[PDB]
């Protein structure tokens, strides 16, 4: 029952997330507000999971991976296992959805997890649609003298819009206790389209810190033995 959370950095309207293996911007406190909301926890005794794609990992530079104080997984299709320790802090699993089904069981993680963070790559995300709970997502958009950056990798907006809603209303509550933001709820048209969040700024662009939860589901079938 461990909740698997998305989270991402995408620019409006297209929602542009890297280009040529690296992101499109350089955002220290956009940075910090991961770096803080996948390691801390609201309970001492657990950790965080960062489940990444090859790539993504290789984009990460040396000295900062793995990410420090959450049980790093990087996936890649010519790795042995569905999930090994190959180092102190780094799993490696030749299978994303297998190895979630692994970090789920509770004789495995001892309860010893809290959540699982999906931190990333285009091709990772692409197939997360139907695997995570929520996105945790930073809607970014250029300031109106910001020069929009080139960007070769992209969020599937139709398919997030169509498993999920905005439940910015409940970001704070859903966020880890300890952390604090500088800006208040707040709603505003950007492009034509809605965007709602916790508000910061820095150099030249405007982000929302956004949660996105899955929309109410039907009952057609419960499995029966
Ligand atoms: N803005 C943001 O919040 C973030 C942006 N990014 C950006 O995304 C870009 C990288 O994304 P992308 O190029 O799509 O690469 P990914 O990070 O998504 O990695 C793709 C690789 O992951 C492995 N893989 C993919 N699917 C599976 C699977 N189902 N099971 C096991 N392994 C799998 C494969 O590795 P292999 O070839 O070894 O088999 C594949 O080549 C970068 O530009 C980066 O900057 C990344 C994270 C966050
Ligand atoms: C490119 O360098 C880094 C990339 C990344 C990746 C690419 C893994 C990321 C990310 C990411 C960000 C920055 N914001 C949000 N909202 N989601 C993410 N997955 C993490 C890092 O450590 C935090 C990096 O070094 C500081």
């Amino acid at each position: 029952k461990v909740p698997v959370v998305g989270i991402v950095a995408a620019l409006l309207p297209e929602m542009g997330i890297g280009f040529q293996g690296n992101l499109p911007w350089r955002l220290a406190k956009e940075m910090k507000y991961f770096r803080e909301v996948t390691t801390l926890t609201n309970d001492n005794s657990k950790q965080n999971v960062v489940i990444m794609g090859r790539k993504t990992w290789e984009s990460i530079p040396q000295k900062f991976r793995p990410l420090p104080k959450r049980i790093n997984v990087v996936v890649s299709r010519s790795f042995d296992g569905e999930l090994r320790k190959v180092e102190d802090g780094i799993y490696h699993s030749n299978s994303l959805r297998n190895c979630l089904t692994a970090l789920q069981s509770s004789l495995a993680n001892e309860n010893k997890i809290e959540r699982i963070y999906i931190i990333g790559g285009g091709e990772i995300y692409r197939q997360s649609m139907d695997l995570a709970d929520h996105w945790l997502i930073t809607k970014i958009m250029p300031l109106p003298e910001t020069t929009i950056p080139q960007m070769d990798t992209f969020l599937q907006k139709q398919e997030l819009e169509q498993r999920f809603y905005d439940n910015s209303d409940k970001l704070v509550d859903f966020l880890p206790s300890s952390i604090q933001l500088e800006g208040r709820l707040t709603s505003q048209e950007w492009n034509g389209e809605l965007v709602k969040g916790l508000p910061v700024q820095e150099k030249g662009y405007q982000f929302y810190f956004t949660l996105y939860t899955k929309k109410l589901e039907h009952h057609h079938h419960h499995h029966h033995h």
